[PDB]
């Protein structure tokens, strides 16, 4: 097992896919993480399966991090995209609470790109609007990890995934009575 | 423990109200559930306690489900369903910008077995699907389709204010 399956198969963490570590392994995609995760380097092996080096926790959380600000780049690359879109066509990330959307699968999203400042919400392409999971064991997810801009780049890959536009709408009524507004 | 908050009390029916049974000894609110549910006064006795055909409630649930999305309609009503209201009940919008707005119960249909009970949000003012399964076995009718506009209609003092924010996509800080 890697270490990164192994995240990736927590429970909580099912909006993740495996980042190719080839990506890993160029360092120009890490550029400013370093100054921007705790330990880095120590955190950057121990996702990579390398050498450790007493409480080496705090190293698997800096890990997470780390993994977690990679993983915001990695999936607005092509692979990134293409697993991604895998698990959408699978419903990982859930469907639109909004009744006229039909259950349209939605895609995970950051409202912030920064670490720290908002938990990862969802996207409807339906809709195209954001709405919080459902799930707690998705509230402690960083929106980061994600960033803001990757449901757009998939779905500007992959037009002919874009939903057609709702057929209904809600149409409140007292008694039948068209109400306004 | 009477039927009815036997009934209100089971899991899945966290979204009815306890109607006044003044209001069922009213026959003049009963009207025309009699030629909408099977064993009619065989179940209307079942809900008010009255001495496998273990339908003869089936039909108890179906008429006193009919019976509150009348009730809820009176001030009596209203005010129940305000309560639980006010104590989140009926769950908040899941809409990221509407900052958790505490929903209402709502009908897509007054026409029982069309769909099952969603919710409103004020803020919204678009409807939702309960996150909960133990509630997607409700009827919408059981509720109806003014409820929720009919205590906004009567309670102004609780509609929302607006989303003072608002989505807005971006791919690099870049509005898109
Ligand atoms: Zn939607
Ligand atoms: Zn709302």
């Amino acid at each position: 097992v890697s270490w990164i399956s192994w995240f990736c198969g927590l429970r909580g963490n099912e909006f993740f896919c495996e980042v190719d570590e080839d990506y890993i392994q160029d360092k120009f995609n890490l550029t400013g993480l370093n100054e921007q995760v705790p330990h880095y380097r120590q955190a950057l092996d121990m996702i990579l399966d390398l050498e450790p080096d007493n409480q080496s926790d705090l190293i698997e959380q800096a890990a997470e991090m780390l993994y977690g600000l990679i993983h915001a780049r990695y999936i607005l690359t092509n692979r990134g995209i293409a697993q991604m879109l895998e698990k959408y066509q699978q419903g990982d990330f859930g469907y639109c609470p909004r009744v006229y959307c039909e259950n349209q699968p939605m895609l995970p999203i950051g409202l912030s790109d920064i670490p720290g400042e908002a938990m990862v919400k969802l996207y409807c392409p339906k809709c195209m609007d954001v709405y919080t999971p459902k799930s707690s064991r998705h509230h402690h997810t960083d929106g980061a990890y994600f960033g803001t801009g990757f449901p757009h780049m998939l779905f500007m890959v992959h037009p002919e995934y874009r939903p057609k536009r709702p057929a209904n709408q809600f149409v409140p009524r007292l008694y039948g009575f068209k109400i306004h507004p």
